[PDB]
């Protein structure tokens, strides 16, 4: 076995060699002699595509190793790729890797479709928004070469970016003395644009993955107008929502297919050994009370309060120690230390005694939260927490290999990134650094920050760091590295998620008037009238905006209308009372809701007729009018079905919600132990701009008091902090949703002891807190959540006899009919024309060569539209227009050729009539541009842009060729009807929350997420923000201004205002508004995914 020893030591030293990742170059050359030593032996002894590569690696390493006058650090890459030998060494990873390539082989159809949609939407965005991202708010001149004194801009408040502008009515206006001019450079670093097919394709690829897409949304709306939100509604839905669902499906059957194929002491000991059950109940109560005590500490604790916590902690620790000692003297330590749980209990308690021994205030705070680990002891009676434990265990058990390969991928990518881009970050660190700072917060100088960049990429935030690296280094390596990490890591993480999901979870006179009233209430016209009344009453709410006071007549109009509606609904309730009868009416679960709404309306009306309309309880019931639209769900059956589906799934959601609250309680208690009271800073607030005061001045809260000479210093705190367990839940929500977590991370790593100014990255290893939090509390908790939703949905489906929920019976028959549509293969080829002349065109067009050459011509035209760019030339546009005329002539010729041969059967097939619409639309666009160009009325140039959108139909003609694309879009159009009902529910919720925001949040300071275009002063502005946060994008930015409660941010003393007497939004209402909305929207989107994915299986 000496040969075995030889091979098992050389691979070990080789793997250890690259684990040397640190910067110092103290000992690297000695390893070359071992390389040469092991190289010689293998060939002389003379006793796979990868193995051939392996032979080559030793030769190329020897070539690299001979004379090293110049090093570009490339030589390191060949040895970092040597590490992948260990992948083949362990038996497990081989089959898992083979399965991974297998999923990629089946991703081919989705990839083609995704690229096609991205190209189509990139072309649309290029046509519509070319050069829009070049406008800026430019100072005008007092008084003349082509270039005056350079164009001085204005910064958007709270940022260093120049202000964006537009000449449109709903685009965005500069302040007094500024004009909207098209500048020469683009917003971010001149990389975010629609000025070319490449830039637009990058922007649409960013949109598809929703990585900071809110910035693009706001910029293009600020530069083009609010009406262009229809673009993002289409892109987010079609691009993001669908193609990810296609990926999620394809990974499912690909993976699912793989596993489917496969003396005195004795009497005392005996008494101790026998234990009453009522002995463990006390254990449970002490555990619960101990966690309740630990969840009660905060920042401003009184000395008696901390004393209470200390005495409680000592009482509990000794009690568990007593339980331990009794239990060891009950059994024998041989049999006692066999059980899987008792050893856990022992290690936990002993750590607590060790801490009692070494008790310093701040000594191992993380280990202080080690006694939180006994909360999992309540798993023998809580089945769901037990399933969570089994999930976490399967993550390193039956599915250890996937975690191992994920770790290898992260390690290799981080190390290669360091070796390649490391120096470039440090030397050119000055352009990627913050205005007042000296380093970027995310770089690759050392291994740890490189790993952080890779982890953040895996979390879905890759494009900003890509901009930074492209600014600091060489663009090519940046593209390759960031895109490869994104795709490969996301693939591996998604595969791991699905793998965990599958195996774990799935292993007289009054009587006659009563009768007539019953006739009235069930008459169809009455129902239609009532529905119309609900629609009008709901729509009238969308007019009580910020400017309603400035409009005097419509205010009284809405007054009289709401009075007549509330009288109408009182009358309607009386008819239902007199017809249906009291007992049934109060046992309906819908009439109860309508009755409550009309109660609120009536109380508000009487209290307003009376002079009690400003007392707060009535003023708070006036805000509850936003619930009026909740009367529609009982009317339209689709929303009724969707609501029933949600209610049927609510109970299990409650259980898993409790489990996640417990787990996040553990993490939040740890966070309070680590961070509480440490996020306070001092800022130089002058006018909408603050700057972290340098440590050369204060370093203290006391000094911030003395150096308050200019009256601009403020000892403020981070708005979402870790001072309580409740605030800790908000912080964990922001971190797990990946929105707003940046500021939390920054304040955490900058933290120090209490009452001193934060210092740059003084706690760089507190990043590990958030890494662990994501890995466990986000990943596995979402795993458990999704698993229970899937199981519950399966239960609902079987309960109704295996049918499809979310669909009305009319939509059901539509479903069966359109399914029958998709499977009718034969068509009885049309007759052959008798006339020789009529015949000639028939047998020339019917042959496949004509179709093929027309497809090639369509691809050529797509290429000709790909080369369009902003600010190209006069000549380029002239030639491109001539070629466009050539193509439109060719396609009108093909249309007239087919139409004359196929006389009546031409329109029978849908693709030919669709082609007819495309060609007639192209002719119409051409002639319309010709007439409406400067020869006649000169409307805005933006009209030309939308007219020239008619050529995209020629590109969409290619869908007829791709069979896989034609089947996936078939799956879409079959899944559409259920998505209609779910979207109706989502729109209803969005409307209700829009009304709530338009009443609750319209007087706030313009800040991070709220400005003159995205605020709650108007129904359109509210709907923009609510659509933006439907995907949770940037909800931190809108919540931030509402959390404000005074100076220096808000002004609580504003005479002009009638609400809070200032800006000073309401934090309590603010939290409930946004936090609830994201969960409901998330809960809805899961059902939408489930609706989409099941249709995919039936297609397959
Ligand atoms: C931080 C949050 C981490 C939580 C980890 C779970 C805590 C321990 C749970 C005890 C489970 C147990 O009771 O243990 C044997 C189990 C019980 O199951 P039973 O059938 O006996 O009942 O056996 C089984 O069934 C399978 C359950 C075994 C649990 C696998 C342990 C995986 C933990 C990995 C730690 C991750 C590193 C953390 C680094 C952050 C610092
Ligand atoms: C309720 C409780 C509150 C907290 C829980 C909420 C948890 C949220 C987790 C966010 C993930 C959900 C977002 C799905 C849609 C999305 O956001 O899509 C991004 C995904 C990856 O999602 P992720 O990075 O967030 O993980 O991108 C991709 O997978 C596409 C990968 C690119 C492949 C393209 C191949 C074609 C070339
Ligand atoms: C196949 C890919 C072909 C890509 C298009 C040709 C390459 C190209 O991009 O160069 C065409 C020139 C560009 O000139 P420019 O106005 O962009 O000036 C430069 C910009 N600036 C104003 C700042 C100085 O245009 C010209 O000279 C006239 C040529 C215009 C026709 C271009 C190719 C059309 C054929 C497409 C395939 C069928
Ligand atoms: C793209 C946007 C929207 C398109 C949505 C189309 C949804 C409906 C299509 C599916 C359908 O329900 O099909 C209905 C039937 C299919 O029967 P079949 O002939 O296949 O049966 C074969 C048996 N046999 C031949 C003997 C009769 O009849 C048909 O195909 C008639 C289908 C006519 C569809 C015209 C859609 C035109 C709408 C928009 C065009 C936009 C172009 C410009 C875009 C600018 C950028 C935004
Ligand atoms: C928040 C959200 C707000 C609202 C957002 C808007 C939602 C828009 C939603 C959807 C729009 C597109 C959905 C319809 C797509 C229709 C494609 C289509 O219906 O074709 C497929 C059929 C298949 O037939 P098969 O024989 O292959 O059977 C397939 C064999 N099996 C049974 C195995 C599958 O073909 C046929 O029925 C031939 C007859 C039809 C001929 C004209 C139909 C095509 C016209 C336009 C399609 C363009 C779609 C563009 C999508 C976006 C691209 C960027
Ligand atoms: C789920 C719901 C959990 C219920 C949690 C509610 C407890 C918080 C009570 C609260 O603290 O409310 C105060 C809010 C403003 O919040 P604040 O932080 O300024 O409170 C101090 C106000 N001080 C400085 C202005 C005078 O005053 C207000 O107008 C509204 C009062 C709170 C509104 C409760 C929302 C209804 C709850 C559930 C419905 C779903
Ligand atoms: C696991 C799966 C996901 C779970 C997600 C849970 C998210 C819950 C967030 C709860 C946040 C509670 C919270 O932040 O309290 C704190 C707020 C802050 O108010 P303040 O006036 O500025 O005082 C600040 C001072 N530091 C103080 O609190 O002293 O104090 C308040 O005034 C707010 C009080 C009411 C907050 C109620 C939140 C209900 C959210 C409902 C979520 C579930 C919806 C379904
Ligand atoms: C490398 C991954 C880059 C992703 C982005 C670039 O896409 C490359 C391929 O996915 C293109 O399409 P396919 O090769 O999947 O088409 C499959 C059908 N044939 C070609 C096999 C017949
Ligand atoms: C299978 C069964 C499992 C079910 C488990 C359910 C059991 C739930 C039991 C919950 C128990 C609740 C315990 C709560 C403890 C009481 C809550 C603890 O109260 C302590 C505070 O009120 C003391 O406040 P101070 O008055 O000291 O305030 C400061 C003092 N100065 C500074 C003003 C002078
Ligand atoms: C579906 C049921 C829920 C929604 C019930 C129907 O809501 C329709 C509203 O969105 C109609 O638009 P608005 O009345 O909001 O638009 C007018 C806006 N300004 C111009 C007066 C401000
Ligand atoms: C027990 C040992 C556990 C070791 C790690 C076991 C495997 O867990 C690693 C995954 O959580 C990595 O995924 P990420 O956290 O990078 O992705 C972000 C989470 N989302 C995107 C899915 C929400
Ligand atoms: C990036 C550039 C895009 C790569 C473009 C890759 O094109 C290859 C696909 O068309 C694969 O289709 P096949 O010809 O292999 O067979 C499939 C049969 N149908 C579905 C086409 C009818
Ligand atoms: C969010 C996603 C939005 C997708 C929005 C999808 O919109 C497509 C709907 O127009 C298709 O609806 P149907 O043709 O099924 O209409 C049948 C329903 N009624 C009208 C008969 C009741
Ligand atoms: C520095 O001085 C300014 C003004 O002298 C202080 O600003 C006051 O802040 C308090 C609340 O902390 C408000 O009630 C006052 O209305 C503010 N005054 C003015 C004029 O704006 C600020 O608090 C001081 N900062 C520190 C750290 O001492
Ligand atoms: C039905 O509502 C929709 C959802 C989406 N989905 C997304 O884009 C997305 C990504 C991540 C999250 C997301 C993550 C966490 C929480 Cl708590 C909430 C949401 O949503 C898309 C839609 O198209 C209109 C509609």
């Amino acid at each position: 076995s000496w040969f075995s020893l030889f091979i098992t030591v050389t691979i070990l030293v080789n793997c250890v060699c690259m684990t040397r990742t640190d910067l110092p170059e103290k000992i690297e050359y000695v390893f070359t002699v071992i390389y040469t030593f092991e190289a010689l032996i293998k060939i002389l002894a003379r006793g796979d595509p990868w193995n051939w590569l392996d032979f080559s690696v030793i030769t190329l390493a020897y070539v690299g190793t001979a004379i090293d006058l110049r090093g570009i650090s490339g030589l390191r890459t060949f040895r970092v790729l040597r590490a992948l030998k260990t992948v083949s060494v362990i038996p497990g990873l081989k089959v898992i890797v083979g399965a991974l390539i297998h999923s990629v082989k089946k991703l081919a159809d989705v990839t083609i479709l995704t690229i096609f949609c991205l190209s189509v939407f990139a072309l649309v965005g290029l046509q519509l928004f070319k050069g829009n991202l070049k406008n800026k708010c430019v100072k005008n001149d007092m008084a003349y070469s082509s270039h005056r004194k350079p164009d001085i801009y204005i910064n958007k408040r709270g940022t260093s970016d120049p202000l964006l502008c537009g000449n449109g009515s709903d685009s965005g206006h500069c302040p007094d003395g500024y004009i909207c001019l098209k500048t020469s450079d683009n917003p971010d670093f001149n990389y975010t644009s629609f000025d070319s097919f490449a830039w637009a394709f990058l922007s649409l690829f960013r949109l598809m993955t929703q990585d900071s897409w809110e910035r693009l949304y706001q910029q293009t709306l600020r530069t083009s107008g609010k009406i262009y939100m229809i673009f993002f509604v289409l892109v987010i839905f079609l691009g993001s929502f669908y193609l990810v669902n296609l990926i999620l499906a394809v990974v499912t059957m690909a993976y699912e297919e793989q596993n489917q194929a496969t003396w005195v002491k004795l009497k005392t000991i005996l008494f101790g050994l026998v234990t009453d059950p009522f002995a463990e109940l006390t254990i449970t109560l002490c555990i619960v009370v101990n966690t309740i005590f630990m969840a009660m500490e905060h920042h401003g604790m009184s000395p008696t309060f901390e004393a209470m916590l200390q005495i409680g902690n000592i009482v509990f620790t000794i009690f568990f120690t007593a339980e331990m000692v009794f239990k060891i003297i009950a059994f024998d330590p041989y049999y006692y230390f066999q059980k899987k749980w008792n050893i856990f209990d022992c290690i936990i308690v002993t750590v607590s005694l060790l801490e009692l021994g070494v008790a310093k205030k701040g000594s191992l705070s993380v280990l202080r939260s080690f006694r939180l680990l006994r909360v999992f002891k309540l798993a023998k009676s809580w089945p769901t927490l037990n399933t969570l434990i089994k999930i976490i265990g399967n993550s390193v058990g039956a599915l250890g290999n996937l975690t191992i390969i994920l770790a290898i991928i992260v390690f290799v990518f981080a190390l290669v990134g360091k070796q390649l881009l490391g120096e470039n970050y440090r030397n050119n660190r000055k352009n990627i650094s913050a205005p007042h700072e000296d380093w970027p917060r995310w770089h690759m100088h050392d291994f740890f920050h490189s790993f952080l960049i890779v982890f953040r990429i895996l979390c879905g935030e890759w494009i900003e760091n890509m901009w930074a690296c492209m600014e600091v280094g060489q663009k090519s390596i940046c593209l390759i590295l960031f895109l490869t990490v994104m795709v490969l890591g996301n693939l591996v993480v998604l595969n791991l998620f699905i793998a965990l999901l599958l195996n774990s979870f799935f292993a007289d006179v009054g009587w006659q008037v009563r009768k007539t009233c019953y006739r009235i209430v069930e008459h169809s016209w009455f129902e239609s009238f009532i529905i119309f009344m609900i629609l009008l009453s709901s729509g009238s709410l969308a007019f009580e905006d910020y400017y309603l006071d400035q409009k005097p007549t419509v205010k009284a109009l809405l007054e009289y209308t709401d009075r007549v509606f509330t009288f109408i609904f009182v009358f309607e309730m009386l008819l239902k009372w007199v017809a249906y009868g009291f007992k049934k009416y109060f046992t309906n679960a819908w009439c109860w809701l309508d009755f409550l709404i009309v109660n609120i309306s009536l109380i508000s009306l009487t209290a307003k007729i009376l002079e009690y309309s400003e007392v707060a309880p009535i003023k708070a019931l006036r805000t509850l009018r936003a619930l009026r639209p909740l009367r529609a769900l009982s009317r339209f059956e689709g929303m009724r079905v969707v609501v029933d589906a949600l209610v049927g799934a609510i109970p299990s959601i409650m259980n898993v919600l409790l489990v996640c609250l417990i787990f996040w309680l553990i993490f939040s208690i740890m966070g309070v132990n680590l961070f509480a009271g440490k996020f306070w800073r001092c800022i130089n607030y002058t006018d909408g701009e603050f700057s972290l005061v340098p440590l050369s001045i204060v370093n203290n809260k006391s000094d911030c008091k003395i150096q308050n000479s200019t009256g601009s210093f403020f000892w403020v705190n981070v708005k979402v902090n870790f001072d309580n367990v409740a605030m800790g839940y908000l912080a964990l929500l922001q971190v797990a949703t990946f929105k707003g977590w940046m500021d939390i991370m920054y304040a955490a790593v900058d933290s120090r002891e209490v009452n001193m100014q934060p210092k740059w990255e003084d706690n760089v290893y507190m990043y590990l807190y958030f890494v662990i939090f994501i890995i466990f509390g986000g990943f596995f908790t979402l795993n458990l959540f999704v698993g229970v939703i899937i199981d519950n949905f399966n239960q609902q489906k079987k309960k109704l006899g295996g049918q499809d929920i979310f669909m009305t019976e009319e939509q059901k028959k539509y479903y069966n009919a359109m399914k029958k549509l998709g499977s009718k293969k034969p068509q009885k080829p049309i007759p052959r024309p008798l006339n020789k002349f009529q015949g000639f065109v028939f047998d020339i067009v019917t042959r496949q060569a004509f179709d093929i050459t027309i497809m090639v011509l369509i691809c050529l035209n797509m290429i000709t539209m790909m080369v369009e760019t902003d600010d190209q030339s006069e000549e380029k546009t002239k030639i491109l227009g001539k070629i466009n005329q050539f193509f439109v002539a060719v396609f009108t010729g093909e249309c007239v050729m087919k139409m004359f041969a196929l006389r009546q059967y031409y329109f029978t097939n849908g693709w030919n009539v669709f082609d007819f619409i495309v060609v007639v639309l192209s002719i119409a666009s051409l002639i319309f541009s010709a007439i409406l160009k400067s020869l006649q009325s000169y409307f805005s140039p933006t009209l030309f842009r939308v007219i020239r959108l008619a050529r995209i139909g020629r590109i969409l003609r290619l869908i007829r060729a791709a069979k896989g694309i034609r089947t996936l879009l078939f799956a879409l159009m079959m899944s559409l009807p259920a998505l209609f009902n779910i979207g109706l529910l989502l729109f209803l919720v969005m409307f209700i929350y829009s009304i709530f925001g338009m009443s609750s949040f319209p007087h706030v300071r313009w800040e991070a997420g709220i400005d003159d275009m995205f605020n709650f002063q108007t129904f359109a502005n509210s709907m923009l923000c609510l659509f933006q946060i439907t995907t949770s994008a940037g909800w931190d930015g809108l919540l931030s201004p509402i959390l404000n409660t005074g100076p220096p941010y808000c002004d609580p003393n504003l005479p002009n205002s009638n609400g809070t007497r200032g800006d000073c939004g309401s934090p309590a209402v603010g939290i409930i508004f946004f936090t609830t909305y994201i969960i409901i929207s998330f809960l809805i989107m899961v059902n939408m995914y489930i609706a989409v994915i099941l249709e995919n299986f039936n297609v397959a």
